[PDB]
């Protein structure tokens, strides 16, 4: 099959095996400086030339058996990059294997990087770099095949000033003060497990750990510590529970790192060392659910792959699917019915923000001449989660699907493969109820857009008071706001109170009146609960509370997640009110965003 979003050659020409990274950080070019040296295996007879993916590249040489080769950069094609091809000096066979060393330099605005001063950061004191590949980023640092299709081994080796700690999504290997340079140090790194490339990380700053478990350490800034120390204490329970449900964890260590504010996403499960969003850091443990999330991508994403991002629902899915069932074990399975029913609402405000007829809404996407940061929504992980759900009931509950994914999991690990693959695999174990397998709408739910043709079955029991809640508010006229008051929260957990939240904002705008008469009574304003504060802030402003401003533009910017900063400026420009402000506020702050994020809401406000 053919990656869309990939100008290198593809598996079936040639695969790489392994990288052995040599590079430098400099801060004051911001630029990645160093070597590339791809372990090559041709998959072809007289295999002459190959080409890699690029994107805001410097290319200084390419050198083969000590020898440098012709290599040319094609025009640039958008997002993809520019394709590198590079002349072999001898012939290949099958299964022949070279190395190609590449020296390069990155760009300042590489997409995959965001480099940051000390202002940006916790100390003042020091800079900060990290990377971010998935999808196609990797690119964006050295030259790759960069698909999903391609796994492979890597080792490096980092130069940074001495002050500051190199961190990877690897297994740390040791330190040593440069040998060619004293001001600076050395941090290696091994990957002895085969990964696609959009898994390798870096980052760079000045970075303490402490440890929260036998094969866990959690790093960040000194400031944040302690407090993120507390916040994850749950993850080696987590780890246990994962391992039984996905069979042996093959990774090693286990390392959280919490990113500066400006981290665009909720976690990232880059292997040995997830990288997580300082969002989190609620003070209760409430978000740990994105722990759970991370911990089972080391199985789904990370083992199983998806071949192409077409499939990049079979990553998410099976994700939320696994993370589901840790919390349902830590927890309750009236809770993991919670948690489910959660993200059908979630799927519901996704398809209706697209409409039910875009093509974003559907399972299996086709991906050709359209950027996947574009594509990118809760669409695989929540109609991903209902369909593994659906076939849960159908096919004899829990226990019975979770064995089936185990055999998966045991089935394709160091693979990548397609959602065919899935299918026939889920045919073969479940061979016994082929009858009602094909009872499925499979070309519904895997190809067509809008939600699901069913929806599955869901306990309501931890749903019910969110809902009455939520109803009493929306039916309620001027005569009833005096009834309401703060003892209608005392039952309410925090995951009630924001699915109490979500369910108002699914019927917003309320009238000005309710939501003064809200922050009167619950004074939501209060709440540091990122997930909470962002629905409260989206109810304040699409209901045209004008006090809401400045909380909302502060929220937006103070940090950089884009579950929370895209709709937080997309409902300010919508308010009349705030839409001169949304637009300068994004236009003052842009040279300092993330390179995604910065592009992302230059779309969502129209501003070029
Ligand atoms: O833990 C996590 O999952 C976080 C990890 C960071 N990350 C970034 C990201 C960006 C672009 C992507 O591309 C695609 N989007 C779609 C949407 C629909 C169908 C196919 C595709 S392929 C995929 C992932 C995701 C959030
Ligand atoms: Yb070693
Ligand atoms: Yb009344
Ligand atoms: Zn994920």
């Amino acid at each position: 099959i053919v990656d869309t979003c990939s100008l290198a050659s593809p598996a079936s020409v040639c695969r790489t095996k392994h990288l052995h990274l040599r590079c430098s950080v400099d801060f004051t070019r911001r630029t990645l400086t160093g070597t590339a040296a791809l372990t090559v295996q041709s998959q072809e007879d007289n295999l002459r030339s190959l080409v890699l993916d690029t994107k805001d590249l410097t290319i200084e040489k390419v050198v083969i058996n000590g020898q440098e080769v012709k290599y040319a950069l094609g025009e640039r094609q958008s997002y993809k990059g520019s394709p590198m091809e590079i002349s072999l000096p001898i012939a290949l066979s099958k299964n022949q294997e070279i190395v190609i060393e590449i020296s390069f330099e990155t760009s300042p605005k590489s997409s995959a990087l965001q480099w940051l001063t000390p202002e940006q950061t916790s100390g003042k004191e020091h800079p900060y770099l990290f990377s971010q590949c998935q999808a196609i980023h990797c690119r964006a640092i050295l030259p790759c095949q960069d698909t999903p299709s391609v796994k492979l081994t890597y080792t490096a080796e980092v130069s940074v000033p001495k002050e500051l700690v190199a961190l990877m999504s690897a297994i740390r290997d040791g330190e040593t003060p440069d040998p060619e340079d004293p001001s600076r140090k050395i941090y290696k790194f091994i990957q002895k497990v085969p990964i696609p490339c959009y898994l390798i990380a870096l980052v760079v700053g000045a970075l303490e750990s402490r440890q929260i478990g036998p094969r866990t350490l959690v790093w960040s800034e000194k400031e944040q510590v302690e407090k993120s120390a507390y916040e994850f204490s749950e993850t080696e329970s987590m780890l246990k529970i994962a391992e039984d449900l996905g069979g042996p964890y093959v990774w090693g260590q286990y390392d959280l790192l919490v990113l500066p504010p400006s981290f665009p996403y909720g976690g990232m499960e880059n292997p040995c060392l997830t990288f997580v969003t300082p969002t989190l850091l609620a003070g209760d443990k409430s978000l740990s659910n994105v722990i759970a999330h991370e911990i089972s991508h080391s199985w789904t994403g990370n083992l199983v792959t998806n071949k192409t991002w077409d499939h990049f629902w079979l990553n998410e899915g099976h994700t939320v699917y696994l993370e589901r069932h840790i919390c349902g074990r830590l927890f309750g399975e009236k809770f993991r019915h919670f948690n489910a029913l959660g993200g059908w609402g979630e799927l519901q405000n996704s398809v209706k923000t697209f409409g039910e007829t875009h093509p974003f809404t559907k399972l299996v996407v086709d991906l050709t001449d359209i950027d996947p940061d574009v594509a990118y929504s809760s669409v695989p992980y929540e109609k991903g989660f209902a369909l593994l759900f659906y076939l849960e009931q159908l096919l004899g509950g829990p226990e019975i699907f979770l064995g089936f994914l185990k055999a998966y999991v045991e089935k394709f690990s160091y693979k990548s493969i397609t959602t065919d693959d899935w299918k026939d695999f889920l045919y073969s174990y479940f061979k016994d109820k082929v009858d009602v397998l094909n009872q499925v709408d499979w070309n519904a739910w895997l190809y067509s857009p809008g939600l699901p043709p069913i929806k599955p079955n869901y306990d309501m029991t931890l749903t019910n008071a969110c809902i009455a809640l939520s109803q009493r508010w929306i039916t309620a006229k001027e005569d009833d706001l005096n009834s309401f008051n703060a003892t209608d929260l005392k039952d309410l957990s925090s995951h009630q109170l924001n699915e109490f939240l979500a369910q108002t904002l699914q019927r917003a705008p309320l009238p000005l009146g309710h939501i003064k008469r809200m922050q009167e009574v619950y004074n939501f304003n209060a709440i540091n609960n990122s997930e909470i504060r962002f629905r409260w802030l989206r109810l304040c402003i699409q209901s045209k509370w004008e006090d809401a401003i400045p909380l909302a533009l502060k929220m937006a910017t103070e940090q950089g997640r884009m579950k929370f900063t895209r709709p937080l400026f997309k409902d300010l420009a919508a308010f009349d009110k705030s839409h001169d402000q949304a637009v300068r506020t994004y236009q003052e702050h842009k040279a300092s965003m993330h390179p995604v994020t910065a592009m992302l809401v230059g779309k969502d406000l129209k501003v070029d």
